RNA sequence: GUUACGGCGGUCCAUAGCGGCAGGGAAACGCCCGGUCCCAUCCCGAACCCGGAAGCUAAGCCUGCCAGCGCCGAUGAUACUACCCAUCCGGGUGGAAAAGUAGGACACCGCCGAACAC
């Protein structure tokens, strides 16, 4: 009865979009959004394991699940890491969460985004794929910023079932991203 | 009986794998649609589980073709060696490799269950 506005873009318009300039033999070939992946590596648990909490209370905050941490899956003497102390905050989404908070994030952060310039086509890998890090937490409205203590790092990535990049580029635009302009 | 079907199985388990190419949705197979109730995410219906069949075979699977690569492999010879030898010095009979070579080769088969025919 309730349904994202993405969900139903991508079912009308994008589908049918994408379908006519690529001219696919079957309808389903049309490459969709997998996994939005949202985690974090501070690296200060080594020292200090409070950071951890209030970066997982920002990700708490900002999407309601509970985010979780692992251990140093390696460990290296030069990063004074040895395996088993938490480093890497992750918090992970699907379906109708993944395009809610897709859809808030476009919406939000990236007008709001200080000096916004647009992102370019060639952080991609050919395979359709999209992934890059967060200049900082304090963009996001949900979050307060007068309890922010230390600016630290956030994550809200996207990915694709596009085969090669072209497929992964034409409907990302689509969706409207704010590609450069070269 | 046929089948361009699904499970379980075999086999001194790659002649049976990998790579590229083409094709399959009647049923079955996958993907698939949504999470009140089972159940699960060290978060997420991603995994699993559950309700249903709107859609499509792209992915995966299957089948067919390709010798690009894996792969099997002669005869022959060579290496090797059991025994015996001749005043060292290597031969006589027996055994006979590895690699390389012509080549072979894009699995075969069993039991049930599904669509066409009797
Ligand atoms: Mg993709
Ligand atoms: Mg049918
Ligand atoms: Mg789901
Ligand atoms: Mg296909
Ligand atoms: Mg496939
Ligand atoms: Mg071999
Ligand atoms: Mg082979
Ligand atoms: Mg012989
Ligand atoms: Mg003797
Ligand atoms: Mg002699
Ligand atoms: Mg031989």
């Amino acid at each position: 009865k309730a349904l994202p506005r993405l969900k139903q873009r991508y079912r009308e318009e994008i589908r049918e979009a994408l379908q006519q300039e690529f001219n696919y033999a079957n309808v389903m070939q049309i490459p969709g959004v997998v996994k939005v992946v949202v985690n974090m590596g501070v690296g200060d648990a080594a020292r200090d394991a409070k950071l951890i909490n209030g970066a997982i209370n920002d990700l708490a905050l900002i999407t309601g699940q509970k985010p979780e941490v692992r251990r140093a899956r390696k460990s290296i003497a030069q990063f004074k890491l040895r395996e088993g102390m938490p480093i890497g905050a992750r918090v992970t989404l699907r379906g109708d969460r993944m395009w809610e908070f897709l859809d808030r994030l476009i919406s939000i952060a990236l007008p709001r985004i200080r000096d916004f310039r647009g992102l370019s086509p060639k952080q991609f890998d050919g395979t359709g794929n999209y992934t890059f890090g967060l200049n900082e937490q304090s963009m996001f409205h949900e979050i307060d910023v007068d309890s922010i203590d230390r600016p630290r790092g956030m994550d809200i990535t996207v990915v694709t079932t596009a085969t090669n990049d072209a497929e992964g580029r034409a409907l990302l635009r689509a969706l409207g991203f704010p590609f450069k302009e070269n």
